[PDB]
């Protein structure tokens, strides 16, 4: 919700400074590293504009936002950048009022980046299994690595007994996570939760939620992106 | 200081719980990682019990502290459990009071985490470099990689003009580095930073900090440790 523009690559214009009361995001319609900074600035309601970059063929003004162009970085009126998605996230909750997403307690904040640091491999794998699945191969052993990190998370919600990783309610680990979770239907994957039930329940739960639903990508877009993608067609990072 | 006792390996008595008033922290006097958090857990006065392990025959109960058995882990007496480093650096520096060791200011505390993920190629390659000597092995290329990694550091000294990766004065993000810089010496990679000048300061300054001074390792028992460790001899792990 409000990243629906071209993105800019080589010989765009850079935009404008940032103006006093808003910040800026750089990012890319189907980065989840994005989407995962997106989903926090929009659930803390705060003021802000995406600038979406074209991966392929990048913008050489872009990389003086990140020395080695990546995404999400975030730009802030003072000309200040903040990168790494989940550093980024973590200055979104601390610096702005409202809402607040991580937890006040310093045990139950750090809980949550410990559940962080027991994901760190899903992303990677998510990748790995749509690769192997859009060349035409086997995956049948990316898939049972995948299906055994869901199974870790599992535990956690199970042993928990609460909805959400964070407990009842959705909070920032939530939102770290939902990126991967909402592609595994187009990356073909969505059978590896099929022994998981809470991270089911969780799955359903979570497009419920204002933010989550907001940011829900279209999925039939989705689809086209990927086979323009695999293709290296640029029309994809358009 | 603090941590001068034997290690607990299999068969040995797990500790008793962790006393009111008291955080535990499960480290090795070797380990560069839970060095991290002894010289926070100093640094900022904290009353603490530090419970050295065996890594090469851990005792069966330390699985309950950390599912894969690593360090460091910190246990509080209220039965909870804080682990990764950087996790249990950060929670330390939140949940205990007196001197601040991360920024106040939001922006400034991210600058830090993203210094943090700039030097997070050095802890492996630092040990690469060590197995390579220690096998006799021409580690040209190596040692090269450390290089890059620590001109990518001093550009920040340098731009900064500050002494301190996070100013004028100590903070967080430099006793997160400290420990794979004291080891260059005894690793035998300490002409790796003489293309470095702000480092060089940079670790001398480190050295005349009280935290950092009272924490130092001797030389000798090091290099004792090893030699015995290159040899799997379970001595090393005492
Ligand atoms: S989704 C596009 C890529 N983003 C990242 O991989 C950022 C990952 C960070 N670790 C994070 O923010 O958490 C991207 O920037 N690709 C462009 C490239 O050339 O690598
Ligand atoms: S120094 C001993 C090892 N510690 C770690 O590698 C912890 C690294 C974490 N990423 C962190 O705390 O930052 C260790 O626990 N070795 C024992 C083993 O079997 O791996």
């Amino acid at each position: 919700s409000g990243d629906a523009t071209r993105t800019l690559g080589k010989g765009s214009q850079p935009p404008g400074p940032v103006p006093e009361g808003l910040i800026r995001i750089y990012s890319m319609r189907f980065c989840p590293y994005s989407h995962r900074t997106r989903l926090v600035l929009k659930a803390k309601d705060i003021r802000h504009e995406v600038v979406n970059i074209n991966l392929r063929n990048k913008p050489e003004w872009y990389y003086t936002k990140h020395p080695f162009g990546h995404i999400p970085v975030l730009e802030t009126s003072q000309s200040q950048l903040i990168y790494e998605s989940v550093i980024a996230c973590e200055y979104l909750d601390d610096a702005y009022p409202g809402r607040k997403l991580f937890p006040y307690d310093p045990y139950e904040r750090a809980r949550q980046k410990m559940l962080l640091e027991l994901f760190s491999k899903v992303p990677h794998l998510t990748k790995e299994c749509l690769v192997a699945l859009r060349s035409g191969r086997e995956s049948t052993n990316l898939k049972a690595a995948l299906r055994q990190e869901f199974s870790n998370l599992e535990e956690i919600l199970e042993y928990q007994n609460t909805t959400f990783f964070g407990g009842t309610s959705i909070s920032m680990i939530d939102y770290l996570l939902w990126p991967w979770f909402e592609r595994l239907d187009v990356y073909g994957i969505l059978d590896c939760v099929s022994h998981t039930p809470a991270l089911r329940l969780w799955i359903s739960a979570m497009k419920w939620d204002p933010t989550v639903s907001a940011l829900l990508m279209d999925k039939s877009i989705f689809q086209g992106f990927l086979n323009l993608y695999f293709q290296n067609n640029p029309n994809a990072f358009d």
